[PDB]
């Protein structure tokens, strides 16, 4: 197949066209990297959408955390579903990474459960991309880690049609050669029918173990299920259980290479070190060979993953980058943010594991199993579109100027600022905040310590007011129940330190303060600033208050910026008409 079908209630509100089609025939025109300024709460994932389809090319849509990964999940499902949309996640957003504490000398294995669901969406993900051409995979930072390599899974693949003649126990064994899916046992698998007209019951697959068992009886194909029959076929393919796996040829290879190493490490750790004189790890290395070469896997088989490859070490690992067509696009999800940080993965991981292999417990050839280098991701990219109300340094110079897109679709707009003096700032902040209850709006505020945050609470209260926390990491239940609580009557205010925090989109919110405008921190920065007086334009009477001694050239560059955005809306509503109303959200439960 290949062709995009873009679902839809709206239409393109705000300047969105202006936006789309800019980017759109910017691809066309064959540029690289290319950046999308969109305010807050001005519709960007569905934007982005729209270019996807003018385009239809398969994608990749990076996301900087697990929860953030779902929402564009679901969100682009309802928008996509006659299309591939997989979600790409991995043990990263959880469990720990084998590593050592030398000096409480206390060793923590590799302790992560399979949570089946996930392994069951990586392998439909990778699927997917060698058979259609209209996919959308949501991922983490994740998908630049290592993986098997992608060509020995177009090759290790089972090719099934009809008219050709195999036996009933021939395909049974390049069947368990690929680690079997679900040819074992509740049962006998799939084993019925026989001859040179059998049965075959696979099932469970990973790549789709939504209940689909596929039968091919002397191929046969016809979908199947745990009740009853359903769709028919005349070609199926069948995948790998593994993303590791490997030919048994190339094992015993591996293998024999493998003790080269353990071997010469042992002579040269001998001769400098004397760390439990070198050894020590021979327990498990001895330990994990002699599991090997009974079976195709083992323990933490990734740690051979080099080895396995047959490459050359210092060799730049495979990545989920490698399994799409040679032309695909990624979409990079609040880029200021997401970039930095999947930056930085390399250093980590290098660091946390050539601690084990200075106390020998996996060797040198462990480290080339890694993750991908920022150089690394770059030399992958064919095309690229960063998205960001705060887009950073490097987005901006390494794109040609912008793409602006900062018209809300309900025609609301960044508020208006004010700058006040540190003295009195306490009783002013109350004055302005009585006046919002007597309106019924709430308020939000923010300092630096949290002994200030403390000191204000109480202050607060004492002040005759409903007011909201102190303390920063209050779960995440208790938490999303609060914010809750406050869209409904049961605070007026809420104080905290971090208000970057997802959740608080909140529209009954007309006040936002700001009590250490001119200090120093990443909470105080250009970005940060702007960011958190979005919270105050949910609301058609959004106003902030910062209070400080002097105007930072950060502070400078906010304020400026929110005013030019607030003139251009307003010069907008009017040539149309539109008044601004606030948005309204229903009140669900916890
Ligand atoms: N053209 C449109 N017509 C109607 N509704 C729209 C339109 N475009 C976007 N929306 C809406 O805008 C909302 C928020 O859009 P989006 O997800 O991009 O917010 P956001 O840009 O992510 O905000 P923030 O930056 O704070 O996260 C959604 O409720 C979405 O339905
Ligand atoms: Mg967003
Ligand atoms: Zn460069
Ligand atoms: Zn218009």
């Amino acid at each position: 197949e290949g062709r995009f079908q873009l679902v839809a209630p709206y239409e393109p509100q705000g300047d969105q066209p202006q936006a789309i089609a800019k980017l759109v025939d910017g691809l066309r025109r064959g540029v690289k990297h290319q950046t999308l300024l969109g305010a807050t709460g001005t519709g960007k994932t569905f934007t982005i959408s729209n270019v996807i389809a003018q385009v239809n090319k398969p994608t990749l849509v990076i996301a900087h955390n697990k929860t953030l990964a779902g929402q564009l999940y679901s969100e682009l499902k309802e928008f996509f579903p006659h299309n591939a949309v997989e979600y790409f996640v991995s043990y990263y957003d959880y469990y720990q990474p084998e590593a050592y504490v030398p000096q409480t000398d206390t060793y923590i294995e590799k302790d992560a459960k399979i949570n089946d669901e996930i392994d069951k969406l990586r392998h439909s993900a990778t699927s997917a991309l060698f058979e259609r051409r209209d996919v959308i995979i949501v991922a983490s930072v994740s998908c630049i880690y290592g993986l098997g390599s992608p060509e020995e899974y177009r090759e290790l693949v089972v090719s099934l049609r009809v008219g050709m003649e195999i036996e009933r126990n021939a395909l049974l064994r390049r069947l368990v050669d690929i680690q079997y899916d679900r040819n074992d046992i509740f049962r006998g698998t799939f084993r019925v029918r026989g001859d040179v007209v059998e049965i075959f019951p696979a099932s469970r697959d990973e790549h789709c173990i939504r209940v689909e068992f596929f039968g091919d009886e002397i191929e046969r194909e016809v979908d199947a299920l745990t009740g009853k029959v359903l769709g028919e076929r005349e070609h199926v393919a069948i995948f790998p259980a593994s993303h590791f796996v490997t030919r048994e040829e190339k094992m015993r290879l591996a293998i024999q290479n493998i003790e080269q190493e353990l071997e010469e490490r042992l002579a040269e750790l001998r001769a400098q070190g004397k760390l439990l004189e070198a050894q020590r790890l021979e327990q498990r290395t001895r330990y994990d060979l002699e599991m090997m070469r009974e079976m195709g896997f083992c323990s933490g088989i990734e740690n051979y993953s080099r080895h396995l490859a047959l490459r050359p070490p210092g060799s730049t690992p495979y990545t989920l980058l490698d399994y799409f067509p040679d032309d695909f696009l990624i979409i990079v999800d609040e880029s200021h943010v997401t970039l930095p940080q999947l930056r930085g993965m390399y250093n980590g991981d290098r660091a946390r594991k050539q601690v084990l292999v200075d106390h020998g417990f996996r060797l040198p050839s462990a480290l080339d199993n890694r993750p991908l280098t920022f150089e690394e991701f770059e030399q992958k990219i064919n095309q690229i579109i960063y998205v960001s109300a705060t887009p950073g340094p490097y987005e901006l110079e390494h794109s040609p100027g912008v793409v602006e897109q900062i018209i809300r679709p309900t025609g609301l707009l960044d508020p208006t600022i004010d700058v006040r003096p540190t003295k009195g700032q306490i009783d002013d902040l109350i004055g302005e905040i009585r006046e919002r209850v007597e309106r019924n709006e709430r308020t939000l505020v923010t300092t630096l310590t949290k002994k200030m945050a403390e000191d204000l609470t109480d202050y607060l209260k004492e002040a005759g007011i409903k007011v909201a926390y102190l303390h920063s990491e209050i779960k995440t239940l208790e938490r999303i129940e609060i914010i809750r609580d406050l869209r409904l009557g049961k605070y007026d205010v809420l104080v905290g330190i971090n208000l970057l925090r997802e959740g608080l989109d909140i529209p009954e919110v007309s006040l936002v303060a700001i009590l250490d405008a001119d200090k120093e921190g990443f909470l105080r920065s250009e970005r940060s600033l702007i960011q958190t007086i979005g919270r105050a334009a949910r609301n058609a009477n959004g106003h902030v208050i910062m209070y400080a001694d002097t105007i930072t050239k950060s502070m400078e560059i906010a304020i400026q910026e929110t005013k030019r955005r607030r003139a251009i809306q307003e010069e907008y509503n009017r040539k149309h008409g539109i008044v601004p109303r606030t948005v309204k959200k229903e009140i669900r439960d916890v």
